[PDB]
DNA sequence: GGTAGACAAGGA
DNA sequence: CTTGTCTAC
């Protein structure tokens, strides 16, 4: 999920999981935790816990519980539901914490590319993987300013530098894609080229396209397709990864 | 020290 | 194939 979808998660998760407490973690893919490494130990410390909070970092989501806060990715497709002991595991369910009024936060994710790092809440922000994090889209933290910081220090792609976590957090391909689009910059531009102007347009452009997904698409996935504001065929490419969609007349 | 590819996997 | 980022050069 795309960060607008992890919001939808954060606040919809969050009353389903509050205020109940940790009597059992059980482990299916131990591969998925990641810290501490050891799986029996992630499970020791979490039991007898209380959940406290759910926050939201780029696509991570933080659980916070008394002592510790759990990181959570949910990489390609990890998704999470709450329901009773009593009823049979989904498929390809690979974490499971049993809460003690017999309900249940069900990790599943066929991928298995899902992470989890449970540190003390006071640590978690020091440590990997939230350590190197970029600023929220939607806060004050990422401007105009900071984004032309990091542009004109580097050669690579203007699609590159908004992929990169540590420049701002959770900005994805699709909303790379439009963001560009909506600014009329190609992505695959040298990020040292931008004009100041520029780097104002894509920034508020960026703040934009990703705020009303919080709260109808020009490039992504129509390639071939006439573009919405000029009727120029949509292209595909490979930038920084990865598909790239835009158009050639609209885009410069 | 600055940046990709590497790397995680089960199904078309 | 299909994705996100942080470990590896
Ligand atoms: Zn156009």
């Amino acid at each position: 999920p795309e960060l607008p979808e992890v919001e939808t998660i954060r606040r919809t998760l969050l009353p389903l999981i509050v205020g109940k407490t940790i009597e059992d973690v059980r482990i299916f893919w131990p591969n998925i935790i990641r810290h501490p490494r050891d799986s029996e130990a992630f499970a020791a410390r979490m039991i007898g816990q209380t959940v406290r909070g759910l926050e939201r970092r780029g696509k991570f989501l933080k659980f916070l519980l008394d002592r510790d806060a759990l990181i959570s990715h949910l990489r390609m497709e990890g998704r999470y539901a709450v329901a009773s002991a009593l009823e049979p595991l989904e498929p390809h369910t690979h974490v499971v914490f049993c809460f003690t009024d017999g309900s249940e936060l069900r990790y599943r994710d066929v991928a298995k590319f899902g992470t989890m790092h449970v540190y003390a809440k006071e640590e978690a922000d020091r440590r990997p993987p939230l350590a190197e994090l970029g600023p929220e889209p939607l806060s004050p933290a990422f401007s105009p300013a900071v984004l032309a910081e990091r542009a004109v220090k580097t050669k690579r792609s203007v699609k590159a530098l908004l992929l990169d976590c540590t420049v701002v957090a959770g900005f994805g391909n699709i909303y790379v894609d439009e963001s560009l689009f909506r600014a009329g910059i190609l992505p695959g531009r040298p990020a040292a080229s931008l004009s100041s102007k520029e780097i104002e347009r894509l920034h508020e452009e960026m703040v934009a396209t990703i705020g009303e997904a919080v709260m109808h698409l020009y490039v992504y996935g129509r390639q071939g397709n006439p573009c919405k504001r000029c009727g120029t065929p949509i292209e595909k490419t490979v930038v920084a990864g990865r598909g790239t969609h835009y158009c050639p007349r609209c885009q410069r």
